[PDB]
């Protein structure tokens, strides 16, 4: 609930900036905001910032 909206990793993502994470597949990102147009914000494994919302799937 306090997760908010959830996404699975689809593919592995190397952060290419300060502001952004960086997941493998099957890591989950959480607490998840739909900002800006393809670039989401939301936590995963401790650190929070911007990823690419073709790169994960949405949970439920």
């Amino acid at each position: 609930g306090h997760m908010g909206i959830t996404a699975i990793a689809l593919y592995d993502y190397q952060a290419a900036g300060d502001d952004e994470i960086s997941f493998d597949p099957d890591d989950i990102i959480t607490n998840i905001e739909m900002i800006d147009d393809g670039w989401w914000r939301g936590v995963c494994k401790g650190r929070y910032g911007l990823f690419p919302a073709n790169y994960v799937e949405l949970r439920q």
